[PDB]
């Protein structure tokens, strides 16, 4: 493969010409992301720093678990005295109930 | 810029390959800063310092 | 001719 | 000029090979008409022709 090797190599050649006239940084990306990696890199020795001091169990533990969106709110008690209401004297009637105890004396 | 293409798709060139390593790693960095971040506003400047 | 056909294929 | 220079490195062409051996030359007939000058001005211009 030595012709193809020597084409390639000319290929290369004639590419790196037309990247130096255009002005044309082919390494430009290489380099950013090698800096990147190293901030990757930093960041991700803070974070252990920071798990190995405080443990797995704290850092995973102090996760944000509010939001305003996610609250629910319960004020159909007008609506629920029917519902229980309804339940016992189908009870009753039925004879889940037969006598009043104090489950009943609490729903009433 | 056309000739340059055509010579690197001839030689299996991917002239974009190191702008996409950088933008994953910069995904990375965001993402780290940001755990780095809600550990600080947590345990706060003082503690973590 | 993989080759040969890789260079006719640039050209 | 670059790509000319990167097709000849390909082609394994030397441009300069000709300009040397003109200079290699040019250094031959300058140390051969020294040696002219000098049996001229010893022999002297009559004698010679």
């Amino acid at each position: 493969e030595e012709i193809t090797k020597d084409h390639k190599v000319l290929a290369r050649q004639q590419l790196q010409v037309l990247a130096r006239y255009l002005k044309m940084d082919l390494d430009n990306g290489e380099r950013k992301f090698l800096k990147e990696k190293d901030t990757v890199a930093e960041l991700q020795a803070q974070l252990d720093y920071l798990n190995a001091e405080l443990g797995e169990f704290f850092v995973n533990g102090v996760a944000t678990s509010f939001s305003r969106k996610k609250a629910r709110t319960f004020d159909s008690s007008w609506n629920w005295a029917k519902q229980s209401l309804l339940s016992l004297y189908f009870e009753i009637i039925h004879g889940v109930l037969k006598n009043v105890d104090r489950e009943v004396v609490s729903e009433a």
